[PDB]
């Protein structure tokens, strides 16, 4: 989308977030806000990101789906405190998350990175 193009779906305002986040991590290449995370790793890529010790993706393993998954959404409230939507066996399962519930969720990971400290990492 050229200069020009009117407000569109595409790019959305957390989507591009997440790309320059996730940016420099291997596999994530965030295209979507779907299945892109179904994998976990970028979920994982995000708490990591700032917080390395919460989660290591290091360690953590591409081959894992549910894990990856069923890992964040536990460290996450663990410590952020973002209540789950789904578990990793329920979104490794699932042909397909719901745009919607992806994003709103996301979300919290965003509005609590948004503006972190000026500390800069």
């Amino acid at each position: 989308g050229s200069s020009g193009s009117s407000g569109v779906a595409r790019s959305s305002k957390l989507l591009g977030w997440c790309q320059r986040q996730t940016d420099g991590y291997a596999g994530v290449n965030v295209t979507d806000l779907t299945m892109s995370w179904k994998s976990g790793l970028a979920l994982c890529a995000i708490i990591h990101r700032y917080r390395p010790d919460l989660i290591d993706f290091d360690s953590l393993d591409e081959q894992n789906v549910e894990k990856n998954n069923q890992l964040a959404f536990d460290i996450a409230e663990k410590e952020l405190g973002i209540s789950p939507i789904m578990t990793g066996k329920e979104m490794a399962s699932v042909g397909e998350p719901d745009k919607l519930s992806m994003v709103m969720y996301l979300t919290q990971f965003y509005e609590m990175f948004k503006d972190s400290g000026p500390s800069s990492g």
